[PDB]
């Protein structure tokens, strides 16, 4: 199963991921108001993936379009990244029961917490700046890449992407937020404290959306919703908490 994630309009990057969403989860009959609402991840066998291959990053500098992610479906957690130029997966420490045929899979040294990868990137998350300009850097690094230890460039590499692919999926306010980069008039996408937030609870999240049967709000750690349109303007999917 493989997607295209296409960055080269702001349609074209959203339509892309509402076609993984539907694709991989179904929404809730309890937060369902048109198009927009909010999904839970299929049930899968464990060690099931999808591909996403990252195109659109930008069109007038001849085609940086050979990357590709690899996620698990259970969790839409990236399990690595591959260099499609060299047939090469390099994969993180703690996806080894993930195996794609075809390919080389490089086993590496580094997990993929945010922990590890904040660390030898150098970069923190809350103030992290993602453009369509610093997105086709991220690719850069991750194509000259070569070895079993992430360097700080790949680093602030992957953080860029995963922000902008995984959690994009999971809340629909970090897709809003950063598609602007993806105009004409390209802004610069900055990665709220608010945003970091969203991303460290995605398990407390999951598991108390089920339970809204329509109610006044919701407030699970921080996160304070108002009504339900926050929620829907800030989850997208959530896990399939069995």
């Amino acid at each position: 199963r493989e997607f295209t994630i296409d960055f080269s309009t702001q349609q074209s990057y959203v339509s892309s991921l509402n076609s993984i969403r539907t694709e991989i989860s179904t929404p809730l009959e309890h937060i369902s108001q048109g198009t927009t609402s909010v999904s839970v991840i299929n049930h899968t066998p464990p060690g099931s993936y999808f591909a996403v291959d990252i195109r659109g990053l930008d069109v007038y500098q001849a085609r940086f379009d050979h990357l590709r992610l690899i996620i698990e479906q259970n969790n839409l957690a990236v399990a690595g990244f591959v260099n499609t130029a060299t047939n090469t997966f390099y994969r993180f420490s703690d996806f080894t029961h993930i195996s794609v045929p075809g390919v080389t899979t490089v086993s590496m040294t580094t997990d993929s917490s945010y922990t590890t990868l904040q660390r030898v990137a150098a970069l923190e998350r809350s103030g992290m700046q993602i453009s369509r300009h610093s997105l086709v850097s991220s690719y850069l690094a991750l194509m000259e890449f070569s070895g079993n230890t992430m360097t700080r460039d790949a680093s602030r590499a992957v953080l860029r992407f995963v922000t902008v692919t995984a959690e994009a999926l999971r809340f629909r306010q970090i897709q809003r937020e950063f598609r602007q980069a993806l105009s004409e008039t390209a802004p610069v996408y900055t990665m709220t404290p608010g945003d970091v937030d969203l991303t460290l609870n995605w398990g407390r999240i999951s598991n108390v959306l089920p339970e809204y049967r329509g109610e006044d709000g919701v407030r699970v750690g921080r996160i304070s919703f108002n009504n339900i349109s926050a929620i829907l303007g800030t989850v997208a999917v959530i896990l399939n908490c069995h």
